[PDB]
């Protein structure tokens, strides 16, 4: 059976890729199915955040698998304003939700109770099935 | 003695001034001195946090006083870029530290730890004796 | 002609491949050929480094191409004590050579100059044609 | 009185002692004042490192003086990881900072900017008053 045992630090062409969602990526062992099909295991040492890009590779060195981050249930929050999301961060941060941050726009896994929240502090939040990589630590 | 039991819904005639830190302003009861000479006792309501600003008044509401914050040994956070001050607020979210948010700058009480952290953000992080503010959400 | 115009924040399933050398992946105009025999233009914003794993993709986003550190001729430096290597690392930077740093090997452009005076250190420096991805700093 | 002109590769009994900072002992012309109130006079070949510990003599052959490295003020670098010193002699390296090198720690001239800058590779810098001893090469 084909088993992903690596990332390599210095990629090889791709041979195959697998499309995970950060819940999957952040396992050792767990069984994928690869995009074209064919099922795979990961049999990587622990505490590896695989994020999209990555290149994995079987034992032997004859497998070259590209991670891509899956579409994911998540919650949007933009707004020109980067103070009034340095507080959403905050709140955020205190109640230890994965966090993605790029300028101008926040996401985390979906949450309802979250999302109204933040729409108390007035926040534009909406919902969309987008890839999440969170900030690292979760 | 003059009796503090009530922050007035709108901010009246002060004519007497008290200077308290965050860790006093968290509280409902507690005897203070106003910066005028006075004695009085503060009775406030349980679940409120006073800011600077706020003005007291007694029940037969006859007496109001204004609440000043007082200096606190800080360490103080500026950056250009508000990308940066998110994901500094974030990972103090994640801390559980108290931590005054402002448009371009952050302050929180000294840590030489938290100091080291934030400057390996490449965030320069200075010292400071200023009014302290926390978020309200935290 | 087909014109790869960017590199995604976001890596995307990759439908081609592209090996190139440290000197043309420092480039932002250049003709090159895919894995594939299409050949290709990069037509990227000055500044980059273009990194084994990245991938580019052109405006219309139906190509995304994946790539891969070429072989090239380089002197190997392998040392168990990472003292020493630690010494030529200094020793290398003091020269400004591009440098690619590892636990237990160096690696950088072959040349016996700089082949002579390692050698000096004791060092045993041997030649390989191999990927060179030195560090972002020469 | 009495004038050092020359290193003795044949250690001696050293009657006197002269404490320098790496900063006098790369003159090869120098006056300086023995520990013991005694003036001296350096009128070494030119470019030669004294390290400390080494031991001048004159012309004569007759008399002898131990060189001791006095305590400067230099930042430190501990650090068990042997990769990331590796890394960080390196961009120390192309600053052409002198530097001194051990297995765990690094040493140089104390530098806040510097510091900062290390700081973001994610490494401890620490401060002190030791002897400084960097590399000859450089
Ligand atoms: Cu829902
Ligand atoms: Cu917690
Ligand atoms: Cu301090
Ligand atoms: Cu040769
Ligand atoms: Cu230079
Ligand atoms: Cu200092």
């Amino acid at each position: 059976m084909l088993y992903l045992t690596q990332r390599l630090e210095i990629p090889a062409a791709a041979t195959a890729s697998v499309t995970l969602p950060i819940d999957v990526r952040v396992k050792s062992r767990v069984k994928v199915t690869l995009n074209d099909g064919r099922d795979a295991g990961l049999l990587l040492p622990r505490g590896l955040l695989l994020r999209g890009g990555d290149v994995l590779s079987n034992e032997e060195g004859t497998e070259f698998v590209q991670v891509i981050a899956a579409d994911e249930e998540v919650s949007v929050v933009r707004c020109d304003d980067p103070f009034m999301l340095a507080k959403a961060c905050y709140a955020l941060g205190n109640r230890h939700v994965p966090l993605q941050i790029m300028p101008g726009e926040l996401r985390y896994h979906h949450d309802h109770v979250l999302d109204d929240m933040l729409r108390q502090f007035g926040l534009t939040v909406t919902f969309g099935q987008l890839p999440f990589e969170p900030e690292a630590g979760a």
